[PDB]
């Protein structure tokens, strides 16, 4: 329905639980995505509060 709705923060989210779950940090941050209110954010914050757990 319309060609405006490119929506998908329950699942930038959900994908962003596993992400700080499996990270294991400042769940904080698994707030602002579990709270979403900023789908491009739920996305961001995920792959930026990751970001911050990275020692490949």
């Amino acid at each position: 329905t319309t060609y405006k709705l490119i929506l998908n923060l329950k699942q930038a989210k959900e994908e962003a639980i596993k992400e700080l779950v499996d990270a294991g940090i400042a769940e904080k941050y698994i707030k602002l995505i579990a709270n979403a209110k900023t789908v491009e954010g739920v996305w961001t914050l995920k792959d930026e509060i990751l970001t911050f757990t990275v020692t490949e």
